[PDB]
Parts: C-alpha cells; sequence; structure tokens
C-alpha cells in the first residue's frame, strides 16, 4: 500500500480540484494528511494520478469536470496570486494513460484570475492529444478571442513527457520535451498587467458527454518556483 500523493510529493502549495458532483476542493493541508480516492491516487508505479470522468461536476470557472492541482502561493487564501513581472517556473514530468471520448485532455495551466479572486481567462493551457500536445497561449486578457498555438508533434498516448512552463516578465516560454516556444503575452496586450496568474496541473478533461467515458493523466513529478527576477530561457 503506496503513500497517497500529497504524502510523496510537496503539495503544500497546491489544493486539489475535483469532479465529484458538488466539484470539492481539498485543502493543501489535507493533501498533506494524505487524502485519496478515486480521483487522486498514487499508482504501482508511483505516480500521482488524475481521474476524471465526462459526467463529473463542473464549476462556473470551468466548462468541463477536473480533477486538477490549483496552485496555492498561500495555503489558506485563493486570493494570493502572482504578477507577469519576475520568473514563475513549472517544471512537470509526466504521461497521459487514458483518454475521453473527444480524445482530448488539459495536463497544465497559467491561468488568469483578478485581485479580487474572480476569474479571468487561462493563460496557457496544455492540451494533449494522442500525438500531439498543444500549449496554447491566449492573445487578449479579455478573455475574448483564441489562442496561440504552439505544436509539439511526436508525443503519444503513454509517452513520458517533460514540461515546462514559465512566465519571464509577461513572456510565456512553453517547453515540451526540450522544445521551447514563446509568446510575449504582455506584448501583445498590455491588459495582461492588470491580471494575476496560478499554475495548474492534472487532468482538466475536454469532454463533457454522457458517453465520453474517463481520462487519466499521471505525474512523476512536479516543482513550482518563483522570483522577482529575469530568468529567460
Amino acid at each position: 500500500p503506496a503513500a497517497a500523493p500529497g504524502k510523496n510529493f510537496d503539495l503544500s502549495h497546491w489544493k486539489l480540484q475535483l469532479p465529484d458532483a458538488n466539484t470539492t476542493e481539498i485543502s493543501s493541508a489535507n493533501l498533506g494528511l494524505g487524502y485519496t480516492s478515486q480521483y487522486f491516487y498514487t499508482d504501482t508505479d508511483g505516480a500521482m494520478t488524475f481521474w476524471a470522468p465526462t459526467t463529473g461536476g463542473t464549476t462556473a470557472n470551468s466548462s468541463y469536470p477536473r480533477s486538477e492541482l490549483r496552485e496555492m502561493l498561500d495555503p489558506s487564501n485563493s486570493k494570493v496570486n502572482w504578477g507577469w513581472q519576475g520568473t514563475h517556473t513549472m517544471k512537470l514530468s509526466g504521461k497521459t494513460v487514458q483518454l475521453p471520448s473527444s480524445g482530448k485532455i488539459i495536463v497544465a495551466q497559467i491561468h488568469g484570475i483578478m485581485d479580487d479572486g474572480t476569474n479571468a481567462p487561462p493563460l496557457v493551457k496544455a492540451v494533449f492529444q494522442d500525438g500531439q500536445l498543444d500549449m496554447q497561449v491566449k492573445q487578449n486578457s479579455d478573455g475574448t478571442g483564441s489562442d496561440v498555438h504552439n505544436y509539439f508533434t511526436g508525443i503519444k498516448l503513454g509517452d513520458l513527457y517533460n514540461m515546462e512552463i514559465r512566465v519571464t516578465d509577461g513572456v510565456a516560454y512553453v517547453t515540451m520535451n526540450g522544445d521551447t516556444r514563446s509568446v510575449d503575452f504582455v506584448g501583445k496586450d498590455a491588459g495582461w498587467k492588470n491580471l494575476k496568474y496560478y499554475f495548474k496541473a492534472g487532468n482538466y478533461v475536454q469532454d463533457n458527454t454522457s458517453t465520453g467515458g474517463s481520462a487519466i493523466a499521471k505525474l512523476y513529478s512536479l516543482s513550482v518556483s518563483h522570483s522577482n527576477l529575469e530568468h529567460h530561457h
């Protein structure tokens, strides 16, 4: 019997958002005590494993069900988030093991948020499909319109991926398996300066259909670092 993921990994600065009927959020403290369920468990290879059904609960700020970590700079206050200035880096390794009928899940994000804690658009969405990961960077801070697409081909269902998502002074650097692509989001829209951000990682299942089944994503490592210095890449 393996330890729960919040024992194996440092989840002191994450909460877990679930696809149960109530769209429950497990606090960092409860992750640390060893929370585990059908949605979130340690597999035999040790991976922190996220399962979400397409029939799951959905929240006001999410189009689809999720079993997904949400970064908590302050483990007891979701209104504490980071800015466009400085260097903000998430590194992970993982794989997607099962897809919903739509064939598409989101496995990491940077999400915008207002100072008051209210929703703002997603900034980066790491969209996995069998054969390609697309690290979508939103153009407008309004949340209207489309994404800058960044295609990483050759990543199959079951393949190990290594990912880094970095913001350095309003520039997004998106990296899959050593291939780095940049989008100057602040340069494109100064409105991004008026938002704050948080990282996410897990399984945000891009299928809400009755017959869509479920998805499984795994992480083998997950780390976040923040500094108001200027580390480009």
